[PDB]
């Protein structure tokens, strides 16, 4: 399914769930808050 926190996610793409902010710096999945 989807990625959740602390994952590699690639911004852009829309890797993670529709509840995080994928980071530009690593590649990596977070809370938007």
């Amino acid at each position: 399914g989807c990625k959740g926190f602390g994952d590699s996610c690639t911004p852009g793409k829309n890797e993670c769930c529709p509840n995080y902010a994928c980071s530009s710096k690593h590649k990596w999945c977070k809370v938007y808050l």
